[PDB]
């Protein structure tokens, strides 16, 4: 490896009761193979609880739905972990696990 978690701009513009944790809880388990430039989104729709969208730089690659009465919340932040380096595993990553380290893990 020889390596170092040097870059990351992860901000809590979260402003819900499950979506301000969200924030803390992803960022608790975040771990990344690329530069690590993502933040953390929500929008608060009481009908059900909030919307939760994950951006890079700029650029959205995961969003999925929170709900404060039931317990899926450690599940879905688990789970958007790996969803985050879904989306850069056919853009980047490919090239660097390619050159050196394929996966083995689950492919399909």
């Amino acid at each position: 490896a020889v390596e170092v978690e040097v870059p990351g701009l992860l901000t809590d513009h979260t402003v819900s009761s499950i979506g301000h944790d969200f924030y803390r809880a992803f960022s608790d388990k975040w771990e990344s193979d690329y530069t690590g430039n993502l933040t953390i989104n929500e929008r608060p729709s009481a009908r059900a609880g909030s919307w939760i969208t994950i951006t890079v730089n700029q650029d959205v690659i995961f969003q999925t739905f929170l709900f404060p009465l039931k317990r899926d919340f450690e599940k879905t932040v688990v789970a958007a972990l790996i969803q985050t380096e879904e989306a850069l595993n056919r853009r980047q990553i490919n090239q660097a696990l390619l050159s050196t380290g394929d996966l083995a893990h689950d492919e399909f």
